């Protein structure tokens, strides 16, 4: 029972976890790039 809705969050918490998780390296990749102040910011 427990298990079930465990495996339900985890599956939930999967897909909005990769997304953000993408932006968040992209965000890291473009200020490595090219080191500007504004890079920094985001």
């Amino acid at each position: 029972t427990i298990e079930e809705q465990a495996k339900t969050f985890l599956d939930k918490f999967n897909h909005e976890a990769e997304d953000l998780f993408y932006q968040s390296s992209l965000a890291s990749w473009n200020y490595n790039t090219n080191i500007t102040e504004e890079n920094v910011q985001n």
